[PDB]
């Protein structure tokens, strides 16, 4: 099945998960549905966020889930959710956590990340994007693991700049940096600093978000992904998808129909040869996913240089 990925504190998490659509609007019973159908397929990591308002329908999934015996305990899931950057202040993100958990109708979550590393005034306008306090806030964040609503803490899209300015004061290091990862992103340098300090590499927008009005087709519409997809008998999307685990990276992925997360789950059962990462490691760059919805001139991050260090 899907295998295993040991995080930095001991904490086993399974390397494929599923995501909820980047919708800050209300929750349907149509994504509840989705959910408590990948958890009969096999799923059991699940990345939601509070900034989706779609929590409540993984936790009503989680628990239909447990009374129809898809699964038998809630141990068996590795839940997932993101600090909004409105909430992202010291005193704030205690209440955030616990106000995930209540929706999602649990305890405590697996895994609590960092959604940006930029902070909302509490109340996308532009004047309410604010310079994260790296300090405070994941020192809040390493008190929610201490307290027990978290196993563990980490980050989303933080640059390896971002990193070495988070871990200086940190107790308890990052054990995941979520970033953007795919045939078109390698993160060569981010991968790099994360495996010398034992961070694991989560990726998003694997097929760079095609779906989604800040996406491409860069890595759809490769016609060198399509070549090697036929050469292996696959598609595209698990051609793409092997090449991130095979990079020795966790990923989530979004899938709206029973179709494709039944063949998300085959990744694991091929291997790219030599030659289809060489093919793969020369396709041109071309980041997808962007802040540019947290550019503000009056922010910390007015480019799209200075929000990834790149």
């Amino acid at each position: 099945g899907v295998p295993m990925i040991t995080l930095s504190s001991g904490i086993r998490m399974p390397a494929l998960g599923m995501g909820t659509a980047e919708t800050m609007v209300k929750g349907t019973e149509r994504e509840k549905l989705a959910f408590l159908k990948a958890i009969e397929v096999g799923y059991r990591h699940f990345d939601t966020a509070a900034a989706y308002q779609s929590e409540e329908c993984l936790g009503e999934a989680i628990a239909e889930a447990l009374q129809l015996g898809l699964i038998k305990s809630r141990d068996e899931l590795f839940i997932t959710s993101k600090l909004w950057c409105a909430d992202a202040h010291a005193d704030l993100v205690l209440p955030a956590l616990q106000n995930s958990l209540r929706n999602l109708k649990l305890d405590y979550l697996d895994l609590y990340l960092i959604h940006h590393p930029v902070s909302l005034k509490p109340g996308i306008p532009k004047d309410h994007i604010l310079p994260m306090d790296y300090k405070s806030v994941w020192a809040a964040m390493e008190e929610c693991q201490t307290l027990g609503f978290t196993r563990a803490i980490g980050v989303c899209n933080f640059s390896c700049k971002k990193l070495q300015e988070l871990m200086a004061a940190a107790k308890i290091p990052p054990v995941v940096n979520q970033v953007e990862m795919s045939p078109t992103l390698h993160q060569k340098n981010l991968r790099e600093y994360c495996k010398a300090n034992n961070i694991m590499i989560t990726a998003h927008s694997v097929l760079g978000a095609i779906c989604a009005p800040w996406g491409s087709n860069a890595v759809m519409d490769s016609k060198v992904l399509h070549q090697i997809a036929v050469a292996r008998g696959k598609s595209v999307a698990q051609v793409s998808m092997r090449w991130v685990y095979q990079q020795g990276a966790s990923l989530v992925v979004k899938s709206f129909n029973e179709g494709r997360m039944k063949e998300n789950l085959k990744i694991f059962d091929w291997e790219l040869t030599a030659e289809n990462m060489e093919k793969i490691s020369e396709i041109p760059q071309s980041r997808t996913s962007s802040a540019d919805f947290l550019l503000s001139p009056t922010g910390p991050f007015k480019t799209e240089e200075e929000f990834w260090d790149e």
